[PDB]
């Protein structure tokens, strides 16, 4: 029993973390393989990310402008490639500690494990989501920069996410591991606003079906709804709208609990229009959007 | 910028885990130098829980009754004793993936890190508190026993937890790795109340330090009070006195916000008299009490 924002173990993503510097700038890298991946504004002074023409500034950089430290030992560049928003590092050694391993590109929603690095050493481990407008709230302070995100499947770690940025307004935005950004962001320190941070509704869902498994039930109601009824309400709160998909998601949690997905709406229809009235659930105030049902099933179940 | 709850990295503990099987009974061990630490009941039945007599039970077991598995290795065990609520099992094979570490006991109030594992494999990273009460509020399945809670400190693991109880209440008790159990609770399936679960008031104005670094101002107000008054409010509010002590360690963050201790104090007071009104801090409705002054210096300055 119990229920916590739960992390993926660390330890296949801290064997593959390295430094990079080039010049006067220094940040993480992912060395898979004898490949390592990091952002491409490692090659940018702080003057270059206010207007930054990456390809010009590359031409100026060769192999031996690239130091790459795993540990307290030096990595041999033997070549370098831009590929969308990332550098791909070639170096003359496979990571001995190269875990089995995917590249994926995540939905908004979708959930992962961040560990947070500084000069290519791991400082913590937190749980993160794709948020609705492509951006995430992290933990980054300079020097962060080339931090992955990840999940993993038993054995297999999927990468989904490198950081490269934070906006004026304090939140995150970065690639995948080909380097293409989340959302409409750019590696330019210039103007870019977010848009409207919905809330992940199926994910508040699978997290009611945790707190019901958990003995926390004081929100079950004696109502139900429809998903049109239930997505009227759901666009007043600029809750996301939920679909028959995300109610085929939510299956297994429903035949576990036995409380009909379209019930559970309707719980939390009367949260959205009642308010807590200064009670939690789960430990929270407020209703929490970070766990997805595949999560909830995991945590619930005790897979390894 | 941005504040998450952060656990350690785990690798050098998922290097530790092992499975321990006695009888029909398997949990998690702890494998360190040439011991593996596991909770003195793996001997029980879900019958003798009920009422054990450890040294009883344990005459009934040989070296060769306890299975050590790590990862699908089986290591040869030489030697048992129990150590308090903790059997020591001396394997003949050091663990070659040991970490510099020591084995501390814990204050109510300090934070840790739990690496949740069953059959001896790693499932999850999460952060936990100590609770005023000695309890903690974990995430725990049937097999997770023996999963353990720790510190980093650079490369020196500090272990202060081991996992061995549910309470009926659902929150979770254990030992430190002397095999000591925190609080008054016992490894037998019994009647055991948890007392107050008092508000960690050190902890709770360290996140408020958090919160104004990281730009979330609004509960910042123009008013000061004295350690006595801000006390009659704490004791209200089932808060834990607030000691000279406490104001000591929250110095450092005083010092980098300009925003005296007590001054933070009569915020912290007016936010328990009038409640958040539907507002947040740091993504919070409620006031956070598992981050120490320690954790919020760390995140901000970016500790490796
Ligand atoms: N929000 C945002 C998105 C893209 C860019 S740009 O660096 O591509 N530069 C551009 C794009 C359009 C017009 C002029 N410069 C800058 C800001
Ligand atoms: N809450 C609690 C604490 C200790 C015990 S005991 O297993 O030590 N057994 C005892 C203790 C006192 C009287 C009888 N049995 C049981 C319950």
């Amino acid at each position: 029993s119990g229920f916590r924002k739960m992390a993926f173990p660390s330890g296949k993503v801290e064997g593959c973390m390295v430094q990079v510097t080039c010049g006067t700038t220094t940040l993480n890298g992912l060395w898979l393989d004898d490949v390592v991946y990091c952002p491409r504004h490692v090659i940018c002074t702080s003057e270059d990310m206010l207007n930054p023409n990456y390809e010009d500034l590359l031409i100026r950089k060769s192999n031996h402008n690239f130091l790459v430290q795993a540990g307290n030992v030096q990595l041999r560049v033997i070549g370098h490639s831009m590929q969308n928003c990332v550098l791909k590092l070639k170096v003359d050694t496979a990571n001995p500690k190269t875990p089995k391993y995917k590249f994926v590109r995540i939905q908004p929603g979708q959930t992962f494990s961040v560990l947070a690095c500084y000069n290519g050493s791991p400082s913590g481990v937190y749980q993160c989501a794709m948020r609705p407008n492509f951006t995430i709230k992290g933990s980054f302070l300079n020097g962060s920069c080339g931090s992955v995100g990840f999940n993993i499947d038993y054995d297999c770690v999927s990468f989904c996410y490198m950081h490269h940025m934070e906006l004026p307004t304090g939140v995150h935005a970065g690639t995948d591991l080909e380097g293409n950004f989340y959302g409409p962001f750019v590696d330019r320190q210039t103007a870019q606003a977010a848009g409207t941070d919905t809330t992940i509704t199926v994910n508040v869902l699978a997290w009611l079906y945790a707190a019901v498994i958990n003995g926390d039930r004081w929100f079950l109601n004696r109502f139900t709804t429809t998903l049109n009824d239930f997505n009227l309400v759901a666009m007043k709160y600029n809750y996301e709208p939920l679909t028959q998909d995300h109610v085929d998601i939510l299956g297994p949690l429903s035949a576990q609990t036995g409380i009909a997905v379209l019930d559970m709406c309707a719980s939390l229809k009367e949260l959205l229009q009642n308010g807590m009235n200064g009670r939690t659930i789960l430990g929270s105030a407020l209703l929490e959007d970070e766990f997805t049902p595949f999560d909830v099933v995991r945590q619930c179940s005790g897979v390894t």
